[PDB]
């Protein structure tokens, strides 16, 4: 029979709880586990914000939207086995503003937006109505390849990582032979197609976030109704052994010089929590940073990976107001959003109030990069009271009446505010750092790899969404989990637990 | 005689104030002017922490240290001109820890951090040991120009500011013909000369930021002793008109169908203040983007250049000891500055302090880019109380322990450590959304030419650090505010005062 072994999950987001999920699942006898989290939270990037009990009254501050695309199948899978209540999400709305340069856009006009040379701006005229195509032109093979196998096309794509996206469409690809963009048309395909900044990172990045923004299947994307932290709910009422929260790890090691199976320990608050068989680390890599990695000694490269791995920040506002106006006077019927060059860059319409005629959430900002930064100064722990103007509001609500300006005025949109709002800046979480894994050019194909090297033995794992091939995505987070714990059942020869894990696990159970 | 004119100053840090210094010099008849600055809080990014009155305690937030070379010499005739008790900073010192891998450096050993190739790492080994010498082949032909015609050497660096400075060292410049470097190399390059990531920005930005700091003409450094606000304390005592602080400049227009020099307005809390013949944006272009400036009318391209242009983040952490044991026990008697992978990534050793024996405040850590904001996520308005563990703190005594582990241990460190602690995060004042401007690839070259073109028929000015070609030194907003004046005064064709501006003001009165 099976020895007694005990391991140890370093944080309780999804990557955290899905590891507790499978080894559950498996009942591995003699086995158990600690869950360590360092937040008084459990659930980490899902993160629900509930302004009342009220039905519809909250928005998802982490994960929110997913597509139902082929890659993705495992998250839907978790979201069946943990009975999520799925309804529809409008990636695209009716009536929807798009506002540059403050004019709105207009189909079938040349230069809507008045930014070409024609009209007296830099963009270049062969340009400006055709980011779409062009664009498409840049991603297109690629994403063919990944719609056909996610790994295999993520290899070939692994070949032209060494570009940044600005660098792609400024050389004509990697043989010159594509078209070549100058400074000012790939500075609109940017501010068209992403946040400020992201095509200074990886071309594959941006690959790679079309394919999954604009699938060639043209897919039905998902929500879950009452809120993605209902899925933390779930998972966490399955556990054997629950998380213990407020408990942050410091350091990991690992001594050699013992002969057990359960050379491994952690600590937490200055105190040692040993005997461990392995140890998965799921939090974000700025988190391991900061934690005492000497005791695993670490491969150079491998902790070079953990420092300089780039992520993304990204900023959410959520604004509670007494009517959906955005539904009742603009005609924004469906959900969707709105996308424009003002501050806020981005307003989301929920798609689980669209039948609601009384107060209601809008998320009027949700921005990535500079942008969210930018918001995100703005965004305090404890935010300012009404003795005091709260400058965030009040450019929401301005941004709002220029965006909505069709059919609102600032003075309608600001009289529907109930005064009640809520905002988060990922970058700020002492507990993440970042949104999420965003690799620079060359990360992916350089450090990556190490990133992803076994380590102490074949005992220690870097686990979550960074450590896998999706980034910014809860499916990236599973692939990951999952991947590590075949890795641990190899490792310690548990041949009818890892044909287990297979049969059942592969597509996700 | 002159008619009667007014001119609006937005923002009270040093670009304002110098503005205001100017305008008081120059005496013009019946001209006068407001200063708004958004904060209860006068001169910006020069901002001193006092921890108390006692005459060294305190550290800078902002700028503390300045070079002694040519294209700074404004920077020292204000200093000159206000006053300012000058001593000497030492930018190294003597027995400084260096250590990376955690490995200490020394001398004349091969690899001794343990990263090459040979040694089990990535870092090729002909590059680990020469990354001076390598980065110096990079930037010294063009820092070799600047130090001779800084515009000049400017205006030849453009030539290829299209390039990150990792693009370069990958391709070997322009047309190939320098040596081309693999990923793990150029890693290893920006690992050691900046912060993490950084190489991904404008090479044009590492060739000034290496022009700064490593200067061909091995120059002296001063900081200003009783800190950086002491300027700033001067420059206000001789305002004619004093800084009217908590006035949040909301939008800036100009009314093009009025025949009067004095057309323009600011919007403040809701309320228009008119009359003015000119308007100086002092203001981060992160605040300048929110403001409502549709009533300028400005270039799309203008608009964008304040949206899309770059910026770092700096994160620094001050704490108090009660005695100065690096100089004591680690013979750190010089000043310099330690630099390390850890998370602090650098601990400076303060230039002020050195014979002081009782408490002395050291700056434990100083960062850039995504090691600031790793930092900065830590970084509370409201710092965690003691009924809690502060995590930041805990963080720099066992990176300080690690760094300093020749001569001390944490114990001895923390004992030492007096609770008394300050950090700032400069991407979290919503005052500034940032540390200062550092471009991304061709950000120079294509969108700084539209953020400086003329606006509002010649009346309104972007002003400031990011409005120069020196970005992120107090030099920068010097000479962006002199050229404001300067235009302001050829515009109203006041040839009395731009002839006395030049004989007083060219080098800096
Ligand atoms: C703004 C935003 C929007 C998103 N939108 C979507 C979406 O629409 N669809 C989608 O599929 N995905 C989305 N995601 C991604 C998804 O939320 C994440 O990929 C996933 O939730 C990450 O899970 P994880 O377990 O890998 O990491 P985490 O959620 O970060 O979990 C790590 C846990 O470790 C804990 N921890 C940190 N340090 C320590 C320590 N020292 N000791 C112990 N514990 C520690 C943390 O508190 C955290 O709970 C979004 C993410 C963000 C940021
Ligand atoms: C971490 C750090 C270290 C530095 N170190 C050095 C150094 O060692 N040596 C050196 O020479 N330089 C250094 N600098 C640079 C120097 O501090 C800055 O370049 C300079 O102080 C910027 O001055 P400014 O007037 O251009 O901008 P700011 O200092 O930002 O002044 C702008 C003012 O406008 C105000 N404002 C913002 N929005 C509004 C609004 N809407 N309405 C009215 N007012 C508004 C702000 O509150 C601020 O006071 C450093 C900078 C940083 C961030």
């Amino acid at each position: 029979e099976l020895p007694p072994r005990k391991v140890c999950i370093v944080g309780a987001g999804v990557s955290g709880l899905y590891i507790a999920m499978i080894l559950d699942d498996l009942k591995i006898p003699n086995l158990t586990y600690d869950i360590f989290e360092s937040s008084s939270r459990t659930g980490g990037r899902l993160y629900t914000h509930h302004f009342t009990d009220a039905k519809h009254d909250y928005y998802d501050i982490g994960a929110m939207r997913y597509p139902d695309i082929p890659s993705m199948k495992r998250t839907f899978n978790l979201f069946k086995r943990t009975g999520m209540p799925l309804i529809k999400y409008y990636l695209d709305g009716e009536n929807t503003p798009q506002l540059y340069n403050n004019h709105f856009f207009a189909k079938g006009v040349v230069d809507p937006y008045m930014v070409s040379v024609a009209n007296g701006g830099t963009v270049p005229d062969d340009v400006v109505d055709s980011v779409g195509e062009k664009l498409q032109q840049a991603f297109g093979y690629y994403k063919e390849k990944l719609a056909e196998d996610f790994d295999k096309g993520f290899d070939e794509l692994m070949l032209v990582d060494d570009m940044t996206t600005r660098e792609y469409l400024k050389r004509g690809g990697p043989k010159g032979e594509a078209p070549k963009y100058d400074f000012f048309a790939i500075q609109w395909m940017e501010t068209q197609n992403t946040g400020t900044n992201l095509f200074d990172q990886a071309f594959s990045e941006s690959v790679i976030d079309s394919f999954d923004f604009d699938n060639p299947t043209k897919p039905e994307w998902y929500c879950i109704e009452g809120g993605t932290s209902l899925l933390v709910d779930a998972m966490k009422e399955t556990l054997v052994h629950k998380v213990q929260n407020n408990k942050r790890v410091e350091a990991i090691s690992i001594d050699l010089d013992a002969p057990d199976d359960g050379n491994m320990s952690v600590k937490i608050g200055g105190k040692d929590y040993s005997g461990y068989s392995t140890v998965f680390n799921t939090t974000a890599l700025g988190c391991l940073d900061r934690m005492d990695l000497r005791g695993l000694n670490l491969h150079p490269t491998q902790a070079d990976a953990i420092r300089c791995l780039h992520y993304d920040n990204s900023t959410k506002v959520a604004l509670k107001f007494s009517y959906p106006w955005w539904i009742k006077d603009c005609g924004i019927t469906c959900g969707g959003a709105a996308s424009t060059d003002l501050p806020l860059r981005t307003c989301v319409y929920p798609s689980y109030n669209l039948g609601d005629t009384g107060e209601a959430v809008l998320l009027a900002s949700y921005t990535w990069s500079q942008d969210a930064t930018r918001i995100g100064s703005l965004v305090k722990d404890a935010p300012p009271q009404p003795p005091k103007e709260d400058e965030l509001v009040e450019l929401i609500l301005q941004n709002l009446a220029r965006l909505h300006a069709e059919h609102m005025t600032y003075e309608k949109i600001k009289e529907a505010y109930t005064g009640v709002y809520h905002a988060y800046c990922w970058a700020n979480d002492p507990n993440v750092g970042g949104a999420f894994a965003l690799f620079g050019p060359g990360q992916f194909s350089n450090l990556y790899p190490y990133l992803m090297r076994p380590a102490a033995g074949g005992k220690f794992h870097i686990v979550g969404e960074a450590s896998s091939v999706h980034h910014a995505w809860i499916i990236g987070s599973l692939e990951s989990a999952y991947t590590a714990v075949y890795q641990f059942l190899y490792k310690y020869k548990m041949w009818d637990y890892l044909r287990l894990l297979l049969e059942r696990w592969q597509y996700g159970l």
